[PDB]
């Protein structure tokens, strides 16, 4: 997260860190056994880390649970990032409480101009590299489809939306991938891609979760 703020410990209780010996992506807890992330975050060996603030210090509220199964979207295209969504099933159920909690799936898609909360442990610089230990947050508005398509001509599908600031300076970034975009208490986006981070006229691009709710529900009900 570039240009954001320190969230505060466990104030984003649905945020997870995906670990393969090191933090590599975010995710969102949607019930006690399932996490939603980005398909481009797929790795063979994944441990889900819930209740994290500092990802390099055991502070007392963590749950570390290995994945039993990953399910990349059937239509995921790694070239275009169309359908950049994956479900991860936990080997054992998380214990839900104040610091570890699920985020609701959307019934409606999100509205242009809604300010959403984007969070993660990704790079905090638009040029250079600095990775935080504690969870970072950003308030960012949903941009119109027209503005998004103008920013990334020939690249935005119906399964993507832009959020952030055309002036630059505030955005998600590498290492935030797979994490949440929460708008009005619903998971509306997944950190997916962008040209650099926090660059002028190059806002973040996010997987449009409202298009996948039927797939998510059907998949959870059968696995
Ligand atoms: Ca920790
Ligand atoms: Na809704």
């Amino acid at each position: 997260i570039v240009g954001g703020y320190t969230c505060g410990a466990n104030t984003v209780p649905y945020q997870v860190s995906l670990n393969s010996g090191y933090h590599f992506c975010g995710g969102s807890l949607i019930n006690s056994q399932w996490v939603v992330s980005a398909a481009h975050c797929y790795k063979s060996g994944i441990q889900v880390r819930l209740g994290e603030d500092n990802i390099n210090v055991v502070e007392g509220n963590e749950q570390f649970i290995s994945a039993s199964k990953s399910i990349v979207h059937p239509s995921y295209n790694s070239n275009t990032l169309n359908n950049d969504i994956m479900l991860i099933k936990l080997k054992s159920a998380a214990s839900l409480n104040s610091r570890v909690a699920s985020i609701s799936l959307p019934t409606s898609c999100a509205s242009a101009g809604t300010q959403c909360l984007i969070s993660g442990w990704g790079n905090t610089k638009s040029s250079g590299t600095s990775y935080p230990d504690v969870l970072k947050c950003l308030k960012a508005p949903i941009l119109s489809d027209s503005s998004c398509k103008s920013a990334y001509p020939g690249q935005i599908t119906s399964n993507m939306f832009c959020a952030g600031y055309l002036e630059g300076g505030k955005d998600s970034c590498q290492g935030d991938s797979g994490g949440p975009v929460v708008c009005s208490g619903k998971l509306q986006g997944i950190v997916s891609w962008g040209s650099g981070c926090a660059q002028k006229n190059k806002p973040g691009v996010y997987t449009k979760v409202c298009n996948y709710v039927s797939w998510i529900k059907q998949t959870i009900a059968s696995n």
